[PDB]
Order: structure tokens, then C-alpha cells, then sequence
């Protein structure tokens, strides 16, 4: 590893992303290959996920990817923002097509005209539908890898309920799966709040969302939302349903739209990526512990190299048995030394050195990755002593990112303190009118990069005091609202 | 109920099918469907039983851009022109003209080549085994059917780079008996294993070996599954090289291979084990393999007892659920029985389970057959032993059907007016076939000239499906081709197909 986190940050993260075996480059701008060091994070992240919403009730499913222009068009608000970032596909070999067609950003406008189909009786609701899937938005600004790509894997759930209580509470619920997701995997202590007029979902009513903060760049980032649709999109796509009442009268239904990206796996690596290279939390590491054969000369015992490559076999059998995830690398043409700093970079939570010296004295020597810490540990706590260290190397990745994430996170009342506690590098909780236009006066006044809003926290820090007006003079406070530069 | 009979007209009965058991919902792209939650499921399976087997292999999942750049779609003259006419282009990001237009991947050799060749320093790096579950466009010129031929479809696709020829060749067989698992022992439908002729291999290999599954009711074949040789051809193109240690300073180029499965899986299980009551799903692959529907409900039963069958419906599925037998109860109030009955039988659940009133306290209740119809009472006491049998006993039966209707229509012909009159007869056939691509073409030509057909089926030719290689006969020495003016070279199987 060649760059330090603390000077250059970016050229520090090219560096880990790559060694760790976890990003390759392509030819086409902000597109990134995920090697399987990085996928298998996801698919730690998707069978979580994937078997908490489907206690929910949600089904996962395949929409097609490919968007008519009378469809993306369906609703005004939606269509407004999404329209710069939409691939168009017009020509199939040399034959240009009637019309174009565009890669879905999101699947709002691919699904609804079905559920307005499948939605004909009261009976029919709720419609609850999730997919694994590709997403294209083509962003002019400069990208980077897992955090902002032109193509990003993620799940996007939509759901349709008869009533407002019952979408409001998914809302809430999904958005508490996201905050597991980050704190109980990733070891990734988030802020839940409500996205402002500004930064809120065009065409929803609501947006929840978790923001992340990066303590090397000072910036913060999203993590997941979760929107209330309300009946915006209903409306538009005639998904109704006859009142049980009042006969004739249309009811239409209340959605919402929920979404969760793989920069889960680049926040991972912001926070918790050290000078030495990547650091794994063992919830979703790949690879918990790897064992190394040492001690191997070329003078060696023949007889003991077959027992000492045995002993190493014997610890991953009983690894196993104890479902921890543990690979043995007994590979003969790579040095001992080249394998602990190749495991190093790739993020392995603890490394298990079996030498001749402690094999005969019946030990071995645990390796944390986070701290460093070197232990030896007796043959027969092999499977207490590791387990107990992989929590609490989990515990102290969280407590260590909570720490910086309490440093980083305080309250200002005028825009002197808030100005310059925001360029320590620290995100501020500020009174807010909740106007969008004075949203836009601090991030050209901040700037003299900028802050935008990252998120109403649901519980802020410090109580508004009735009187308390915003940072503009001339309105009053009608919330504290979280500020900082963001991704 | 159904409409539609699948012995009349065949393709009213797959829209139908597929419909009507909430698999397929269309869209406003032609060519693209929706894969509900009950198709996409079988996918699902398929995908965990895959996906184990490969690891075991060695191969590794990942996933890489759908875009490809101008310059390495083309770096492999042959296959770009083969696939050139079907590859959708992105020119345009909302209203800006793109200085260069992007392709979406028809497939991943020439987006994942230039990333092997980086990655390739040395043979210690070797060998590469890496697999993605993803999606692919191919604009095609052919007519759409929802999972057969898509213009965009789910897939996975493997390429493996080795050091030496006999490493990847043993790895394509491997692959292709993974594929044949997937349909005899996941999907209950038979496959011929062979080897693409020299027309239909793949544009770039050396060759192609492929699995051919045989759909009675059209009496067209259909492609199951390909795993390729690339041999060089790529590797040469894409500079994957190496110094091996035995030969000082020169260039040796990796051997690749690549295979592929779709999501046609689900329309070849679809149109082999359908009926005229609707879908048919073999229990390995089944997302639901038994429903319980509470049965007598009348009026008259009180709540409390009315909460009491409901609680013997609910016991019958945490029984099953300890057995590892993949259960839904039905409990929905505003449904009756009698369409829960046909709801799942539309569905293909393999085992309707009823109980009743008289039959709770009785200790017994109905299990019913989805591919039969036989309704058996068995006693509550062996419900997770005599379950389980039966749901073993469907998948073998709908194989064995399956398979004798095989065995039945793939038939050997040596003349070109016998093979003629069997092809006619909707069944595929075995011919001396002297490879060349001029004389298929021929065959493509003749068979669909001399075609008697019923009235409404439309004029198809014969083409290559695979060379098997266990043939039914062997091919007589000296014996020549079909067409009479060039040897033999082996029994190649023929046939009209999708
Ligand atoms: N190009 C991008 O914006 C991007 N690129 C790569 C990865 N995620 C991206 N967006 C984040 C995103 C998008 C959609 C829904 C939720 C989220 C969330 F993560 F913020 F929650
Ligand atoms: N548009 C199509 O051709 C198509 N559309 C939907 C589903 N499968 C399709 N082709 C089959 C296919 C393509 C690529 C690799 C293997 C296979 C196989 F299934 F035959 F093995
Ligand atoms: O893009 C979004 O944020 C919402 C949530 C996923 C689907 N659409
Ligand atoms: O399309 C094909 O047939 C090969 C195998 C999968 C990737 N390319
Ligand atoms: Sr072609
Ligand atoms: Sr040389
Ligand atoms: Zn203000
Ligand atoms: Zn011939």
C-alpha cells in the first residue's frame, strides 16, 4: 500500500479498492468491475437483507430494464429530475429504432403500469415486490468507485397499500432495516432522519433516509432511502381500487419505494480502511479467519512440512464445525510473508499463524486485523478465543466509528459558528426555515464546495427552544435541520 | 380455469399457462416481460443449485459493466460479426449526444477480457474461473416468446481461463453435465448431450457443446445450454499471455472457455410437463410444494371452531416446515375454496392438502395430485413420511413421461425422403451428416420445401441441433451423407426448433 489515508484520501482509496482484489477499472467512465473480494460483501448484505423483508411479506421478482418514452413520462415531477441522468438506446446494430428507449434509473414507471393491472378489487392489496437488479444514471459529475458510479447494483422495493397507516409503517420499518444493514454489518453508525422540501424524492411525499459520515474527507453520504410515494404515482398510473363504501367512488392507493445501493461496501471501506490496507467487519466478511502455514525452509522435515500442512487442516475442520468462515492457505508457491500481507490488504478480521516451535508446544498465534493486537492462543480454546475475538473486533469497529461520528456531529444556532465548525471538517445541526431557497443561500454562502441539507434527524441533539428563529433572519426555525458537505 | 388446449393451438395455451399462474405479465417493449415473483422463484432455484455446484469447481461469483466500449466489442472479428446486428446502442444521456456511443452487453467475452489480460502477469495467476448472475440485451431479429426468446433475459455466464488446453476441455464437459442436472434432475425434462455443428457453434470458439431438449407438443426442439471452447481465438485478440516455465521467453496465449443458461429454463418446463388445467411444477424446483386450504367451512361452524381447523392447517404446515417441505397455507377469508383449488392448480403446486371438519376430527385429510389428479387419504399420524414419497414419486414420473416421450420421437434416418417423412411427423431425427455448412443450408432449404404440414402450421426447415455423442447407431463405414456427394462424418440430430 502506497498512499495514507490522512494526506490523499483519493488516491488512498484507487489504492485499497484495487490491492484488496475488490474494483478493477474499465474503459467507460463510471463503470467499475466488482471482483468477487467485493461481491461477496453484497451477497453478505443481500442475504441479510433478503430474508428480513421477506418476513415482511415482500416477494422478490424481474422487471425489465428497458423503459418506453410514454411511460418515463407518466408522471411531470418524477420524469423532471431523472430526465439529464437517462441512457437512451436508439439503435439496435445499425437500424435506428421508431422510438428510443431508456435504461431505467429507477423502476417507478416500469412497474406501476402493472400493478395497476393487477390491482382491480380491494382484494388485490397489498402489493409488496422487491428486485436485485442493475441501475443506470449517467452522472456528469466526477465519479468514484462503490460511493457514485454510472452503474450500481441495488434492491428497490415498491409497495402498494389500501391505507396511509399501513405505508407509512413499512416506511419506517425499511428504513430500520437500512440502519441494521450499517450498524449491525457494516459497523457503520448512521443518523436516521427526513429529507428536506429540496432533497426530498421528486414525486413522493416523504423521504426518509440514514446519512453516513466520513471522518477522512469530513463529508457525509446517504446510505438508503426510504420514500413515501402517498398517491402521486398512483394517480398517474390509475392503480385503483372501489371504495367498500360509498359505491363509484375511486380510491386510490398509497405507495412507497425503498432502495439500497452497493456503496454500502465503499462506506465500509472510507470508514473503517486503514494505511495497511482494507479492514473487514466479520458480519460480512468473506473471509473471517485464514490460516498460514509458517516456519516452512526448504531444509525442513519433509515428514513434519505433511504434519505441519495437517495441523493447518485440523484448525479449519473445527473452524467449520462452529460456522466460522475460515480458508487455510497452504498455496506452495507463495512465501509466508507474501501471504500475511496479501490477506492484510484483502481485510481478514484474524490471521491464524501455525509454526513447528508452536505447533509442537500445542499454540498458535491469532492476528486481529483492526488493532494489530498478536496473541498466542492454547490448541484447545481455538474455537472460544476466535469467536470472542471476532465480536469484539465488530464491537470496537462500531464504538471506534461511533466515537468519531459523536466528535463530528454538534449543534450551531447562527451561521458564524455553523461556518466555522463546518470547515473543521464536522457536520452541524443548525436551525432551518425548511425553505428550499434559503437551503440554496447557505450552500453558496458555506462555500465562501458548499453544504446541503443531509437529513431531519428524527432525534436531534439539542431541544428548539420556542423563538429560536433560522439562520436567514427572517424566518422562524421549524426545525434542527443536519448540515455538511456532501457525496 | 383454461381456455385454451395445448394439443390445438399451442401458442394460446403457453400465453394462457403463463399468465393465468401469475408468471408472465407483459410490457410495452416488445419482446421484454415481467417475471413475476412465481416464475421468478423457479429461477431462484435453479440459481442455489447452480451456483453451489460451480463452486465447487472453483469458480467465483462477481459482477462486471453492462456497457461495452466500440473498441472492445470489435477486438474479436468473428464474434462481433455475428452478434453486430442485435446490439442495442446508448447514444444519448437525457438530451446530450454521447461523443461515442456505448453497447450493452450481448454478452461479456469482450468486457471481460481486457480485465483477464490485466490480471494475467504470470502463470500463477492462472487458471481464472469467474461467473456472474446477470442481465443481457440481444435485439434479434426472430419473433419474441416470453422465456424461450427474449430481447432482454437473465442469465449466467462463466469464463474460465486456463494454462493448457486438456484443463479447459475437461472443464466444458464438466459444465455442460451441470446444465443436464439442472433439466433431468431440477426441471424433470431429458437432454441430449452433443456438440454444435460448424454452422451453429459459437462465433470465436473452437467448439461448442451443448445440451438439446425436445418439446412434444410443437414437435420442435430447443437449445437448453452451451458451454463453449474458446480455445485462443480470444486470448489472441485480448493479449492474455504468460511465460510458461518450461518454455524460456515465449508467448504462450491462456485457453479459455465460456458458458451460458437462461431463463428459458422456466418456458422448456413449461412447455414439456403443462397440461389443460395449467402449469405443471416439478417439486424440486417448486416454490410452494404443498398448499393446505381449510375446506367445510360452512356458516354454521362457530368461531371458535372455525379457529380450531385453521389450527390444524397451521400444525400441517410447522409439521412440514421441520422436513424441509416447502408449504403454503392458504388462509385467505375472501377466497373460496373452490377457487384456492384452482388458483394453485393453475399454479402447479404439486400437493393440494384439504382438511375438513369430519376429517379433522376423523385424523385424516386429502392430499391431491397435481399431475395425476388422484386424491389419496392419508391419516394424520404419517403426513411428513407419505408426503414427501409422493412429492419424490412426481418428479420421477414427470421425468419418466417425459423421458418416454423422448425416447418415442427421437428417431435414425439414413435417406434424405425417410428423414423427410419422420420430420414431418413431429418428431427430430438422427442423420449421416457430412458437417459442411453448405449442405445444411440445404437441408434448412429442401425440408422446409417438401413440408406436409396440417392445415395452419406454418412452413419450417430442419436445422443442426447437436451431435450427440452417444449417437443411436454407428455411422457404417464408408456410409455417406444425406445429400450423396460427400462422406459422412457422424450422426448428427436434426429437427425443426426454437
Ligand atoms: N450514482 C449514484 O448516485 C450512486 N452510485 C453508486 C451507488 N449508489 C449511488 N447512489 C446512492 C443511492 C441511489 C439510489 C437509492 C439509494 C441510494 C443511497 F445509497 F443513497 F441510499
Ligand atoms: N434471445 C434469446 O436467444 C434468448 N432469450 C431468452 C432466453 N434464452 C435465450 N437464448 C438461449 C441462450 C442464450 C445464450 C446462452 C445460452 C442459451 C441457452 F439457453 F440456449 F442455453
Ligand atoms: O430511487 C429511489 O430512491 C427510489 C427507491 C428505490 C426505487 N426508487
Ligand atoms: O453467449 C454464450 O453462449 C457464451 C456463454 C456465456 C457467455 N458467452
Ligand atoms: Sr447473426
Ligand atoms: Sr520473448
Ligand atoms: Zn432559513
Ligand atoms: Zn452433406
Amino acid at each position: 500500500l502506497e498512499a495514507k489515508k490522512e494526506e490523499n484520501l483519493a488516491d488512498w482509496y484507487s489504492q485499497v479498492i484495487t490491492k484488496s482484489e475488490m474494483i478493477e477499472y474499465h474503459d467507460i467512465s463510471g463503470c467499475y468491475i466488482l471482483r468477487p473480494w467485493a461481491y461477496a460483501i453484497w451477497e453478505a448484505i443481500k442475504d441479510f437483507f433478503d430474508a428480513e423483508i421477506k418476513k415482511l411479506g415482500v416477494e422478490n421478482c424481474y422487471f425489465p430494464m428497458f423503459v418506453s418514452q410514454s411511460a418515463l413520462e407518466k408522471e411531470k415531477t418524477h420524469v423532471a429530475d431523472f430526465a439529464p441522468e437517462v441512457a437512451w438506446v436508439t439503435r439496435s446494430g445499425k437500424t435506428e429504432l421508431a422510438e428510443p428507449i431508456a435504461i431505467r434509473p429507477t423502476s417507478e414507471t416500469v412497474m406501476y403500469p402493472a400493478y395497476a393491472k393487477w390491482v382491480q378489487s380491494h382484494r388485490d392489496l397489498p402489493i409488496k415486490l422487491n428486485q436485485w437488479c442493475n441501475v443506470v444514471r449517467w452522472e456528469f459529475k466526477h465519479p468514484q468507485p462503490f460511493l457514485r458510479t454510472r452503474e450500481f447494483l441495488w434492491q428497490e422495493g415498491h409497495s402498494a397499500f389500501a391505507t396511509m397507516e399501513e405505508a407509512a409503517e413499512e416506511v419506517l420499518q425499511i428504513l430500520d432495516l437500512y440502519a441494521q444493514v450499517y450498524e449491525e454489518l457494516l459497523a457503520i453508525p448512521v443518523v436516521k432522519g427526513r429529507k428536506t422540501e429540496k432533497e426530498k424524492f421528486a414525486g413522493g411525499d416523504y423521504t426518509t433516509t440514514i446519512e453516513a459520515f466520513i471522518s477522512a474527507s469530513g463529508r457525509a453520504i446517504q446510505g438508503g432511502t426510504s420514500h413515501h410515494l402517498g398517491q402521486n404515482f398512483s394517480k398517474m398510473f390509475e392503480i385503483v381500487f372501489e371504495d367498500p363504501k360509498i359505491p363509484g367512488e375511486k380510491q386510490f392507493a398509497y405507495q412507497n419505494s425503498w432502495g439500497l445501493t452497493t456503496r454500502t461496501i465503499g462506506v465500509m471501506t472510507m470508514v473503517h480502511g486503514d494505511n495497511m490496507g482494507l479492514v473487514l467487519p466479520p458480519r460480512v466478511a468473506c473471509v473471517q479467519v485464514v490460516i498460514i502455514p509458517c516456519g516452512i525452509t526448504n531444509a525442513l522435515s519433509e515428514e513434519d512440512k505433511e504434519a505441519l500442512i495437517a495441523k493447518c487442516n485440523d484448525y479449519r475442520r473445527r473452524l467449520l464445525s462452529v460456522n466460522i468462515r475460515v480458508r487455510a492457505d497452504l498455496r506452495d508457491n507463495y512465501s509466508p510473508g507474501w501471504k500475511f500481507n496479501h490477506w492484510e490488504l484483502k481485510g481478514v478480521p484474524i490471521r491464524l499463524e501455525v509454526g513447528p516451535r508452536d505447533m509442537k508446544s500445542c499454540q498458535f498465534v491469532a492476528v486481529r486485523r483492526d488493532t494489530g493486537e498478536k496473541l498466542t492462543v492454547a490448541e484447545n480454546e481455538a474455537e472460544t478465543k476466535l469467536q470472542a475475538i471476532l465480536e469484539d473486533i465488530q464491537v470496537t469497529l462500531f464504538t471506534r466509528a461511533s466515537e468519531d461520528l459523536k466528535t463530528h456531529m454538534v449543534v450551531a444556532n447562527t451561521m458564524e459558528d455553523f461556518q466555522k465548525i463546518l470547515d473543521s471538517g464536522k457536520i452541524v445541526q443548525i436551525p432551518f426555515c425548511g425553505e428550499i431557497d434559503c437551503e440554496d443561500w447557505i450552500k453558496k454562502t458555506t462555500a465562501r464546495m458548499g453544504a446541503k441539507s443531509l437529513c431531519i434527524p428524527f432525534k436531534p441533539l439539542c431541544e428548539l427552544q420556542p423563538g429560536a428563529k433560522c439562520v436567514c433572519g427572517k424566518n422562524p426555525a421549524k426545525y434542527y435541520t443536519l448540515f455538511g458537505r456532501s457525496y
